[PDB]
C-alpha cells in the first residue's frame, strides 16, 4: 500500500535499518540525516543486540551473518575500587552469539551498504515539519526542503520536532554519565588496560559506578555515572580537560592508581545526564497526515539494561511489517498498531532500564 514515499530522519542504527525493511518490500524510501556524511565518527560504545529483539531486525534484513562476522564476544569482570577481580565471565562458545559487541561504525557499515544507492541523503538537519495538503513538508537547514507522504521520525532521543505525535517533554533521570576514548590504551594507561584483560569491566563504590570495554576497534571506551551533583543547576566545563579531571580524581580518591591513570589519560571527555522520554499518556490520535516514531525518539531511556537499539531495531521491525504485509486499510490503521505494541514493551524496558539505575546509585550496590 505505497504510491507514496517515505522519509525517515535520522540515520542511526534504527531510522537504518527501518528504511532496509522498507526499501525491501519495494516501498520509496529516503533518510534524511544530520551527519555530513557516512566517514561522521559516531561516538560511544558497542551496541549488543540479543536474540529475540535486535537480532531479529538484522536476520529480516538478512545481515545477521553480517552482524556476527563483525561483531565481537566479550568476557565482562567485576572489579573493586583496589583493582581485585570479584569475578570473570568468560565467553562458552554458542553463547559466542547471544550479544556479541559491534561498533556503532561497523553496524552503520552494514546498514549503509545494504540499502539501495541514494538512500540516505546526507548533510541534512531537519529543522521543521509543515502538513501541507496532503504531504508533509520537510524543513532542511541551509538545503532545499523537500515532500513526503509519510514521515518517521527517528532522530535520536533529543528530537525536536516531535510536536505533531506528542507533547510529552524529555526528562532528566537524576544520574549523569562522563564518557571518554583512549587510543592505544595499551600505551596509555597499561594499568587499567590490563586489569580489564580482554574483557569488558564493571568496578562500583560509593555510588560512582565505572564501566569499560577495553577493545572498541582498538579504543578503550569507559563511562562513569553518578547521581547528579545538587550544585548543579551542570556546573563544570566539559570543554576544559583539567576541570573534569579534578572534578573526577576528587570522586575516585579513594579508588586504587590503576583508574586515576584511567583518567589521567583522558585526552577529552564527554558530558551527559541521562534522559528518559517517558511512555505515559497515549500519543496523539489526532494527527494532520500519517506520522509516527521510533528508535529513541519514541523511547529514550536511561542505558543501564542494554535495551534502546533493540527495543528501537523492534519498533522498526514491526513498523516495517505493518506497512507492507497488506494486513490493514490505512496507514493510520498500521501506525497505530504498531504505536500500540510499541508502548507495551517500550514501557517494559524503560521500566527496566529505570529500575535497574535505582538499583545501583544506592549506597551500598553489589554488581
Ligand atoms: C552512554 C550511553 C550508552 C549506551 N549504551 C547502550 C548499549 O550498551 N546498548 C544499547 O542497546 N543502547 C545503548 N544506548 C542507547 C542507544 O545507544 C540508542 O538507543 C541507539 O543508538 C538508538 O538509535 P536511534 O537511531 O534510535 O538513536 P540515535 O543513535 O540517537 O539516532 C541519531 C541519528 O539521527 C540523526 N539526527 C539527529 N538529529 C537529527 C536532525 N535534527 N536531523 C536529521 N538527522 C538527525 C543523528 O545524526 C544520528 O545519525 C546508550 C546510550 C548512551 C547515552
Ligand atoms: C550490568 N547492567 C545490569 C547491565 C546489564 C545489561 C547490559 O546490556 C548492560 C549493563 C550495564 C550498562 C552500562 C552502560 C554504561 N553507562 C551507564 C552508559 C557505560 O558507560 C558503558 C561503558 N562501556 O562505558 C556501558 O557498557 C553501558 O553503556 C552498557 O552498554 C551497559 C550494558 O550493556
Amino acid at each position: 500500500l505505497s504510491d507514496k514515499n517515505v522519509a525517515i530522519i535520522g540515520g542511526g542504527p534504527v531510522g537504518l535499518t527501518m528504511a532496509k525493511l522498507l526499501q525491501q518490500n519495494g516501498i520509496d524510501v529516503s533518510v534524511y540525516e544530520r551527519d555530513n556524511d557516512r566517514e561522521a565518527r559516531i561516538f560511544g560504545g558497542t551496541l549488543d543486540l540479543h536474540k529475540g529483539s535486535g537480532q531479529e531486525a538484522m536476520k529480516k534484513a538478512g545481515l545477521l551473518q553480517t552482524y556476527y562476522d563483525l561483531a565481537l564476544p566479550m568476557g565482562v569482570n567485576i572489579a573493586d575500587k583496589k583493582g581485585n577481580i570479584l569475578s570473570t565471565k568468560n565467553v562458552k562458545p554458542e553463547n559466542r552469539f547471544d550479544n556479541p559487541e559491534i561498533n556503532r561504525n561497523d553496524l552503520r557499515a552494514i546498514l549503509l551498504n545494504s540499502l539501495e544507492n541514494d538512500t540516505v541523503i546526507w548533510d541534512r538537519k531537519l529543522v521543521m515539519l509543515e502538513p501541507g495538503k496532503k504531504k508533509w513538508t520537510l524543513t532542511f537547514e541551509n538545503k532545499p526542503s523537500e515532500t513526503a507522504d509519510l514521515v518517521i521520525l527517528a532522530n535520536g532521543g533529543m528530537s525536536k520536532v516531535r510536536k505533531f505525535v506528542t507533547d510529552t517533554e524529555v526528562e532528566e533521570t537524576g544520574t549523569f554519565n562522563i564518557q571518554a576514548d583512549i587510543h592505544q590504551p595499551e600505551i596509555n594507561c597499561p594499568g587499567f588496560f590490563q586489569l580489564c584483560n580482554g574483557n569488558r569491566l564493571m568496578a562500583s563504590h560509593q555510588g560512582n559506578l565505572l564501566f569499560a570495554n577495553p577493545n572498541n576497534n582498538g579504543a578503550l571506551h569507559f563511562g562513569i555515572s553518578f547521581k547528579t551533583p545538587d550544585e548543579w543547576k551542570t556546573q563544570v566545563d566539559f570543554q576544559n580537560r583539567n576541570s573534569v579531571v579534578d572534578f573526577l580524581l576528587k570522586k575516585f580518591s579513594d579508588w586504587d592508581e590503576r583508574y586515576k591513570e584511567l583518567i589521567h589519560a583522558t585526552l577529552s571527555f564527554v558530558g551527559l545526564a541521562t534522559r528518559i522520554f517517558p511512555l505515559e499518556k497515549p500519543w496523539k490520535s489526532k494527527r494532520p497526515l500519517p506520522i509516527t516514531m521510533i528508535g529513541d525518539a519514541a523511547h529514550l531511556m536511561p542505558p543501564f539494561a542494554g535495551q534502546g537499539v533493540n527495543s528501537g531495531l523492534v519498533d522498526a521491525l514491526i513498523l516495517s511489517d505493518n506497512l507492507a504485509d497488506g494486513k490493514f486499510n490505512s496507514i493510520e490503521e498500521a501506525v497505530k498498531n504498531y504505536e500500540q505494541q510499541m508502548f507495551i514493551y517500550g514501557k517494559e524496558a524503560q521500566e527496566e532500564s529505570t529500575q535497574n539505575e535505582i538499583e545501583m546509585f544506592k549506597p551500598d550496590f553489589t554488581f
